[PDB]
This record gives C-alpha cells, structure tokens and sequence, in this order.
C-alpha cells in the first residue's frame, strides 16, 4: 500500500533519476563508456514521461544532481587543499555547485513536460533536442557559464565522432538526446518503430568518421617538445622556489635547443611577473635563436596601462627564432575567459564597493580580447587557448584561422590531483582538434600533456605526475572543416526549426 502511493511513486522516480544521472559520468574520461551517455539520457527522457511539469522539473533536477554530483565533485580536491575551510563547508560548496548546475536540467524537464505533456516522438525527438540545446546553452552562458559534462564529448572515440567536424560537438549533444528519447519512447510504449528510427539515426553518421577534411603538410613536419615541469602548487611568494622552477625548465630545455623547432612550457610556467624577468627572458631568447629553436611559455604579465594601473594577465609569451622576445611584442596571448571561482568570482564587481579593502584580493586578473591573432614561432601559426578556454568550442573556432598550423593549449591541472577532472578536461581538448582538423599541442604542469592528431586521436602522451619532456614529431595540417567555416549557426538554425515546429504543434492543442 504505502510503497504504491502517488508521492512514493514520484520519490522512486527521483531516486532512479539520481542513478541514471550518475550513470552519465561513466561516459566521460577516464571511464569512456560511451553507451552510458545514451543510458543516462534514456532515463531522463523516460522518467519525465507522464508527469506534472513541477514533478518533471524535480526529476530533471535530481538527474542533474546525480550527473554533476558524481561528475564534477573533483572540484572538492582544490577546495579542500587550498580553501582553508572546514570539511563540511567544503562538501556543502560542492553540493551547492552540483545543485546550481542541476537547475538547468530541471529547467529542461519542467519546460518539456509543460509544453509537450504527451508521450510522443515529437516530444522526445523534435522538442527535447532543441530544448536541450537551449538549456545547455544557458548553463554555459549564465554567470559566464560552466558547460562541463556535455555528452557529445563522450563520442571522441565513438560512432558519432564524424559529426563534430561538420557541425561541432553540440550537434552530437543534439543527436544523442534525440536518439536516447526515441529509445525511451520505444521502451515505454513497447513499440519497435521508434527503436528502428533511433538505430537508423544513430548509425547514419558512422561513415563520416572516415572523412579527412584536412591534408597533411609533411614538408613542415617538426620536432616539438613540451616540458612537464611537475611544479608543486605554491602558497607564498618565494624567489627561491621561482629560481628552482626556472632551473628545472631551463635545464630541460637547453639540450632540446637546435633539435626541437618548438618547445612549450605550460600555463604560468614562469611564476613571476614578466616585467621582473627581462634579463632571463632576453638571455633565453638569444640562446634559442642562436640554435634555431623557439619557446612558447606561460607567464603572468602585470602590464602598466595608460591609466597608470596594472592589468594583470594570464599570458603566453614567445621567444627565439621567428619570435624575438620583447615586452612590447604583439606575439603573445592573454587569457580571455577566466576560470570562475579560480581567477574571479561571479558578480564580484557588483559587490566590490561594499567590501573592506583589506579583504579584497591583492589583485585581480584582467581579460584578453575575445579574438586574438595566432601566435607565431619558427614560422608556425598557433591558435592558443589557456586551460579552461579549450572547452569553449565556439571561442576556439572563432580564434582559429585557415593558416593556423596547430592548436595550442597550456594548462595547470595540478589543483585537482588524481581526480577524474583532468581527464574530463583532456577529453574536451581532444574535441577541438577533431572539430577544426588541426593537431593540438597540450602542454601541462603535471598532466595531461599530449599531442592530439587532427581527428582527435592521441598521437603522443606522457604520464601525469612526472617531471618529463614529451618530444615527438608533429605534422601540421591545412584545410577547413565545415564547422571551422561556419561555427554553430547551422546547428542553431536546426534548433530553431525543430523548436518552431514543436512549439507550433504544442500550441495547436488550443
Ligand atoms: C540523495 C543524494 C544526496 C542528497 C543531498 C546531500 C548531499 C550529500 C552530502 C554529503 C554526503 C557525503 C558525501 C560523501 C562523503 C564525504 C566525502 C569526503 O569526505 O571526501 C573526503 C576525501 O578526502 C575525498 O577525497
Ligand atoms: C535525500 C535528501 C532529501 C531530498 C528530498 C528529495 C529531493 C527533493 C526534491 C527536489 C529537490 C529539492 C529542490 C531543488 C531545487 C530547489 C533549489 C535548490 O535546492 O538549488 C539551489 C541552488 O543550489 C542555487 O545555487
Ligand atoms: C554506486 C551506486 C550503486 C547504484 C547502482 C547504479 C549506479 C548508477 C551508475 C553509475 C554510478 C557511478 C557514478 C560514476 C562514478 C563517479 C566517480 C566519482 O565520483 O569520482 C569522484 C571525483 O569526481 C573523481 O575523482
Ligand atoms: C525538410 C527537411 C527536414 C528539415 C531539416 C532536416 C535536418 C537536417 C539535418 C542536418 C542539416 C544538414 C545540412 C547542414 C550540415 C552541414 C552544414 C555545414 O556546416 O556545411 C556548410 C559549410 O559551408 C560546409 O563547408
Ligand atoms: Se535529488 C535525489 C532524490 C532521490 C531520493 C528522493 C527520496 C536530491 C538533491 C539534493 C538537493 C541539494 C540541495 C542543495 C542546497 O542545499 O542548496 C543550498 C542553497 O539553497 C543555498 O542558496
Ligand atoms: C541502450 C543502449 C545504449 C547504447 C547502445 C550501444 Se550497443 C552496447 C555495446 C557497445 C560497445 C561499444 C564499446 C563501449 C565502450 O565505450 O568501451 C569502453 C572502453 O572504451 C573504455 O571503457
Ligand atoms: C545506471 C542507473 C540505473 C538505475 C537502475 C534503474 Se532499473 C529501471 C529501468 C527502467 C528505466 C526507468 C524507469 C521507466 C519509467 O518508469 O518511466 C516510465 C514512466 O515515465 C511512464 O509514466
Ligand atoms: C539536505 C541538503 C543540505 C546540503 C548541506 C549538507 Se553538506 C553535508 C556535510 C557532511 C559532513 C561530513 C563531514 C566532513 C568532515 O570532514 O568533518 C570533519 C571536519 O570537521 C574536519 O575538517
Ligand atoms: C532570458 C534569456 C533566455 C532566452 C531564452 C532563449 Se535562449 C536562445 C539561444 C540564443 C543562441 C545564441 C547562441 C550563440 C552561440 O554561438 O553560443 C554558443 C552556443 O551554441 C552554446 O554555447
Ligand atoms: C541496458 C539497456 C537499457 C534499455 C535499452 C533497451 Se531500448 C527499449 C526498446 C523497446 C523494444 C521495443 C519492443 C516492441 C514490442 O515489444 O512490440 C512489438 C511486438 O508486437 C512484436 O512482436
Ligand atoms: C544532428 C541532428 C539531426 C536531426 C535529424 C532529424 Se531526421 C527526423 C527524424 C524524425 C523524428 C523521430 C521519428 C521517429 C518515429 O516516427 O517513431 C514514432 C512512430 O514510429 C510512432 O508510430
Ligand atoms: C542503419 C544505417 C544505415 C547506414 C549506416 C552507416 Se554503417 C552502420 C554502422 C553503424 C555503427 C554504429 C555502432 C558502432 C558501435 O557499436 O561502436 C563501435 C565501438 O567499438 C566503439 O567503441
Ligand atoms: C553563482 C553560480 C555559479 C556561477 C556559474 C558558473 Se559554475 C562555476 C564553475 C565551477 C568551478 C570551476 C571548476 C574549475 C575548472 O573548471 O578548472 C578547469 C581548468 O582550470 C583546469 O585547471
Ligand atoms: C552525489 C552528490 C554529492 C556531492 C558532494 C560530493 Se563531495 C566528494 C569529494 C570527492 C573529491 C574527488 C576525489 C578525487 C580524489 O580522490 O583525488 C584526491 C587527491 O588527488 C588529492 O590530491
Ligand atoms: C539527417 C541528416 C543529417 C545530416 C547531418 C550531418 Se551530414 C551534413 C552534410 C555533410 C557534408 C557537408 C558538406 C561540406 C562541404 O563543404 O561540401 C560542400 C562543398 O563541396 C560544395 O562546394
Ligand atoms: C532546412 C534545413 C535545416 C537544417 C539546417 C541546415 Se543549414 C544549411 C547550410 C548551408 C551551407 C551554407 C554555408 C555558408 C558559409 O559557409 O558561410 C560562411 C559563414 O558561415 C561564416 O560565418
Ligand atoms: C523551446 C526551445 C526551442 C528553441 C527556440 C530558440 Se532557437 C535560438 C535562435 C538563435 C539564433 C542565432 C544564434 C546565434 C548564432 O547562430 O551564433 C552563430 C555563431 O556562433 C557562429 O556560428
Ligand atoms: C517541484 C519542485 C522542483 C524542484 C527542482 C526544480 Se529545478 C527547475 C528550475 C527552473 C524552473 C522551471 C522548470 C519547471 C517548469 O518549467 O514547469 C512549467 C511551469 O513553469 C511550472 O509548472
Ligand atoms: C549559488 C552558488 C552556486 C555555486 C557554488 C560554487 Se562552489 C566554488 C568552487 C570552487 C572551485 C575552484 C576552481 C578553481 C581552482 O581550483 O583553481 C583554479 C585556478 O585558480 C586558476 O584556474
């Protein structure tokens, strides 16, 4: 009796939704069980059937809470190591983040149930992917966004990967939601017709994975090195640890000079202000040039502006052959999209006049422009993105140029230790190489350092948590994928057409 009440049946769906959401985490690296994405989304689509909209919203929230609570709780590692807060507060902040992101999946399920209450193929295959595109856009946009755990990234090594160079990863997000809805409808209606459509829609993109939208340029093959310094995270200012860090990177780099055309040091590899390291940079620049090598490295640049204040940038500088170092060189990249709660706090500008001055951080990061030219070194054009920025597919594509030779991302993922976070990050980085058909050079502090090929494949990699140099031959590519040509406006046009048709039909019951 009691287990069969209406409130109990709804609470069972909430529990199932939590589990199906958590199943979705298995789709991403390091687990890479890409069928888990479909299982997860089937649960979301099926458990929201035949619900009042507020019930469906609660189910979508709990599904999100399962997904995000199991999938991004690795942020705890950084909070607990550097936040100085008590254990229960650290857990609460993680629960808070997961609940915040689950508002968007609750939003999805509530609106889907409100406008498409009946269990139909139009709900699951037309309305749902268009609506999901919108709510996932809002999750990636509101308060500068956090578009982490999009299931399309789980197809980097999967049957649907050929879709990404055509319309971008969000087209895989779209198709996965559509295919999983049809499977949910087939299960619940016990009907073979939606299953056949789902398998057909899922299988049609398979041969696209064999398209090379690029041509290799073996006449430009070079040896590249990426120095994984494995520098432990600092807490106070210490010139002694700064000098040991420069020592590690220089000594690893010296024997590569004249052999690697390109050497890369990761995000903030030089943990001092650029203005404070002019002798070292000039001396290093001459050594590199005298041997025909170039260096690209992260650094912090507090740059005095015409208002006689300092704009502090998270920066990539260039040195050596084809990139003569100068503090006034334009051959540099300034991070545009700061990491929320890492490099700034959302809404902190609205609140600054209330804060005691002694409680404000010593300084804050400014932002580079949304589009910056490629870096140039040793005749090589590198489209750069620092750390988190590599997950912003449209922004990387908007910075990409036809004459880009390689994608470049440098990152310091040490904040998150041995967790799945660095693996999820790395998996998303690979999607950019596939989307734009360029090899990606990913240089990190302690992992994951790798060369990704122009179809997202791992061409070379070194283990995490080692002080080591990755040295390999890399070949640039040329050619434009359709997605490089367009960006995601074609997917948005399809989203509008599905959304228009679905909302029109939903209104037709008037
Ligand atoms: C029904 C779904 C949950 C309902 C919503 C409540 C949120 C859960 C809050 C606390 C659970 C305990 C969290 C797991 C145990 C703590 C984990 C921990 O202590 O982590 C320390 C360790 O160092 C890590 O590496
Ligand atoms: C097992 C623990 C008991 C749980 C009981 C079953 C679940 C309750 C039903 C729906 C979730 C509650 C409402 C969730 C949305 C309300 C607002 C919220 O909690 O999220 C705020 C967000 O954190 C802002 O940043
Ligand atoms: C264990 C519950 C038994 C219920 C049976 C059905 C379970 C639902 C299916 C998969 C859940 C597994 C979730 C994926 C595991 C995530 C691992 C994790 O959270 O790692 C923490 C941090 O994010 C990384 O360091
Ligand atoms: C009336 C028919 C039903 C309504 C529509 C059915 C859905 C169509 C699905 C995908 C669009 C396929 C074409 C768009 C994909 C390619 C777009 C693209 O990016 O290619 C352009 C670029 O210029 C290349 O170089
Ligand atoms: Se969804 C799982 C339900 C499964 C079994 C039901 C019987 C449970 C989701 C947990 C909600 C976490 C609430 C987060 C929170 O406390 O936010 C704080 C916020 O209000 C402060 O602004
Ligand atoms: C409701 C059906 C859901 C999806 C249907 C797909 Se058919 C299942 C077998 C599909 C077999 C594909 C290989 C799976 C995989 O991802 O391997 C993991 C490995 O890479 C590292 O864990
Ligand atoms: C990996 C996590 C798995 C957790 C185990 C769950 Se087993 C239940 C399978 C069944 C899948 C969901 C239940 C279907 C349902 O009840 O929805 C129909 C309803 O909407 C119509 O009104
Ligand atoms: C219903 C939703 C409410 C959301 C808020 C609940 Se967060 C649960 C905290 C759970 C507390 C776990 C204990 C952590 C710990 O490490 O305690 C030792 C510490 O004092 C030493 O630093
Ligand atoms: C009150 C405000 C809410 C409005 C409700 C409808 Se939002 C319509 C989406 C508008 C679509 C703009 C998309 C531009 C873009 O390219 O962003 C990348 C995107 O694909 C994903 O990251
Ligand atoms: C781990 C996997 C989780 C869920 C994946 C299964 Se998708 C369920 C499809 C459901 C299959 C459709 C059944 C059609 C039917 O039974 O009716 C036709 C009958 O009349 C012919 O004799
Ligand atoms: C990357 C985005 C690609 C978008 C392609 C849209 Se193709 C239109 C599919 C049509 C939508 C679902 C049709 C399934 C169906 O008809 O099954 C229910 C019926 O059998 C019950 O009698
Ligand atoms: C009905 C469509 C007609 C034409 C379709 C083009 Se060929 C169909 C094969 C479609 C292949 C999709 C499933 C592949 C898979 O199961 O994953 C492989 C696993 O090893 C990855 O880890
Ligand atoms: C007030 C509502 C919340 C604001 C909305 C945005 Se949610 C905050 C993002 C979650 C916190 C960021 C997670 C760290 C990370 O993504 O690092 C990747 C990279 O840095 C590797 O080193
Ligand atoms: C289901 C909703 C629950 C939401 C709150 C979950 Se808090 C669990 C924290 C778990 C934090 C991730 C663990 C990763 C790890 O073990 O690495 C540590 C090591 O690297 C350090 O250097
Ligand atoms: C249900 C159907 C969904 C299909 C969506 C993925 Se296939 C889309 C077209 C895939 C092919 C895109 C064409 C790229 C191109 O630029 O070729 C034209 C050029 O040759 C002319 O001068
Ligand atoms: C009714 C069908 C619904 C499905 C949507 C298909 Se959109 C057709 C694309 C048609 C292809 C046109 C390509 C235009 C181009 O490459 O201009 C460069 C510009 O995007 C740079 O911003
Ligand atoms: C219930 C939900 C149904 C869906 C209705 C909302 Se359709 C949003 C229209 C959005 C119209 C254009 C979006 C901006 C754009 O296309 O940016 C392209 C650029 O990034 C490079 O391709
Ligand atoms: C029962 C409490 C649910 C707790 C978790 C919900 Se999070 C949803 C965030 C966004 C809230 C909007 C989603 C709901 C919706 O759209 O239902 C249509 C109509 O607006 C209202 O009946
Ligand atoms: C309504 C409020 C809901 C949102 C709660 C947010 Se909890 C804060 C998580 C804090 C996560 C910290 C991530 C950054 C980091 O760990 O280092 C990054 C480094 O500074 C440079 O990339």
């Amino acid at each position: 009796m009691a287990f069969a009440s209406l409130i109990e049946r709804q609470r069972i769906r909430l529990l199932l939704a939590l589990l199906f959401g958590a199943c979705g985490t298995l789709a991403f690296s390091p687990y890479d069980v890409w069928p888990a994405a479909i299982i997860s989304l089937m649960g979301l689509q099926a458990l929201t059937f035949n619900r009042r909209p507020l019930q469906s919203a609660a189910i979508g929230f709990c599904w999100g809470f399962g997904l995000f609570g199991s999938g991004i709780n690795w942020v705890y590692v950084s909070i607990a190591t550097f936040g100085g807060m008590p254990g229960p507060v650290n857990i609460f902040l993680v629960v808070l983040l997961a609940a915040y992101l689950s508002l968007y999946t609750g939003l999805f399920a509530g609106v889907l149930s409100r406008l498409w209450p009946k269990t139909t193929w139009l709900r699951v295959a037309i309305a749902a992917p268009a609506l999901w595109q919108v709510t996932e856009f809002l999750r990636g946009w509101v308060l500068t966004g956090f578009p982490w755990l999009q299931f399309g990234y789980s197809q980097i090594d999967g049957p649907l990967k050929g879709l990404a160079p055509i319309m971008g990863v969000e087209a895989i997000n779209f198709l996965l939601m559509m295919v999983s809805g049809l499977l949910a409808l087939a299960l619940v209606k016990r009907n073979w017709r939606p299953l056949v459509v789902a398998v057909v829609l899922f299988a049609l993109p398979f041969p696209l994975r064999y398209i090379q939208w690029f041509t290799p340029q073996p006449e430009k093959t070079i040896q590249v090195s990426m120095v994984q310094g494995d520098i432990p995270q600092s807490l106070k200012w210490d010139e002694g640890q700064l000098l040991n860090t420069l020592k590690i990177y220089y000594n690893a780099t010296a024997p590569l000079m004249g052999k690697s055309s390109l050497i890369i040091w990761p995000e903030s590899a030089i943990t001092d202000l650029e203005i404070n390291q002019q002798p070292f940079l000039k001396a290093l620049d001459g050594e590199l040039r005298d041997k025909g090598s170039s260096l690209v490295t992260g650094i912090v640049d507090a740059r005095l502006n015409k208002q006689n204040r300092y704009d502090t940038y998270n920066t990539i500088i260039t040195l050596g052959k084809g990139a003569p170092y100068s503090y006034e060189s334009a051959d540099r990249y300034n991070k545009n999209h700061l990491v929320p709660f890492g490099e700034f706090v959302p809404l902190e500008s609205i609140l600054r006049p209330l804060a005691p001055f002694f409680d404000l951080p010593m300084s804050s990061f400014s932002r580079g422009p949304y589009i910056q030219p490629p870096l140039s070194a040793n005749g090589i054009e590198l489209t750069a993105a620092i750390c988190y920025e590599i997950i912003l597919g449209e922004q990387v594509r908007d910075n990409f140029r036809p004459d880009t030779d390689y994608l470049l991302t440098i990152s310091n993922d040490a904040w998150f230790g041995k967790s799945i976070g660095p693996w999820q990050h790395f998996q998303m980085a690979r999607m950019r190489a596939l989307e734009l058909a360029r090899p990606l050079l990913r240089s990190t502090n302690n992992g994951i350092t790798a060369v990704i090929g122009p179809q997202g494949e791992i061409q070379a990699m070194i283990p995490q948590f080692t002080r080591e140099v990755l040295t390999t031959n890399v070949t640039p590519t040329t050619g434009l994928t359709p997605y490089a040509r367009t960006g995601n406006w074609p997917l948005w046009v399809l989203t509008a057409l599905f959304g228009f048709a679905a909302v029109l039909m939903s209104l037709r019951q008037r």
